[PDB]
């Protein structure tokens, strides 16, 4: 039962802090991919969640949102989301396309 409000770009290195970005570059992860924001809450089931505008709609690399559990945090959910998010972005760099399916 809590809510705080998390951004693809709050979670990127490469967005200046105009850009959108307000994460402490220790633990920000850059390229913020659905993948790490929204695998990580698989992890839990429950914890973030992510959703697009309308107005984009269809696949598009235009920028995206996400919300998570925890309520009263600040940068500090975001240092807890990025722990769990730079796992996957973590994982991506332990397996490559050599590695990923077949292997050569």
């Amino acid at each position: 039962m809590k809510e705080s409000v998390v951004w693809t770009v709050n979670l990127d290195s490469k967005k200046s802090r105009a850009e959108g970005r307000r994460i402490p570059r220790r633990f920000a992860v850059p390229n913020v991919k659905l993948h790490e924001l929204v695998e990580a809450s698989k992890e839990l089931g429950l914890k973030f969640r992510a959703e697009e505008k309308k107005y984009p709609k269809s696949w598009w690399e235009e920028g995206g949102r996400v919300v998570v559990e925890k309520r009263g945090t600040k940068t500090k959910l975001m240092i807890e989301l990025a722990r769990k998010i730079a796992e996957i972005r973590e994982q991506k760099r332990e397996q490559k396309k050599d590695k990923k399916k077949k292997k050569k």
